[PDB]
């Protein structure tokens, strides 16, 4: 089911970050220095369980879930939110709700790159990670 995203996956590519952490309420600063980081997301399953660890040199993050199974966050931007991960048409679909706010980090395999598509409000950014060896 989720066999083909678990590895380890660099950032190639980003369009419209800027406008996704905007319509979130990141500050100038830190929009800034998100946009020349590069992070490495490292994807890993154990039984039913996924890890999700996000790393570069401004922040850290790591996650453990279970498909389908609601989990609480804390955001690289400091958000506690209510998630959820599905596989939906292949592709893996983690839902963030807070303060009756919704965004939706969704990721799909093309080509054998990694695509993560983020939409908060109307904004809508697209990060492209390739595998690493
Ligand atoms: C956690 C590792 C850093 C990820 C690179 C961006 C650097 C920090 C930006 C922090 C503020 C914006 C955070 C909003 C959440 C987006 C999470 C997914 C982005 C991705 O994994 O590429």
């Amino acid at each position: 089911m989720v066999d083909a995203f678990l590895g380890t996956w660099k950032l190639v590519d980003s369009k419209n970050f800027d406008d996704y952490m905007k319509s979130l309420g990141v500050g100038f600063a830190t929009r800034q220095v998100a946009s020349m980081t590069k992070p490495t997301t490292i994807i890993e399953k154990n039984g039913d369980i996924l890890t999700l660890k996000t790393h570069s040199t401004f922040k850290n993050t790591e996650i453990s879930f279970k498909l389908g199974v609601e989990f609480d966050e804390t955001t690289a931007d400091d958000r506690k939110v209510k998630s959820i991960v599905t596989l939906d048409g292949g592709k893996l679909v983690h839902l963030q709700k807070w303060d009756g706010q919704e965004t939706t980090l969704v990721r799909e395999l093309i080509d054998g790159k990694l695509i993560l598509t983020l939409t908060h409000g109307t904004a809508v950014c697209t990060r492209t990670y390739e595998k690493e060896a």
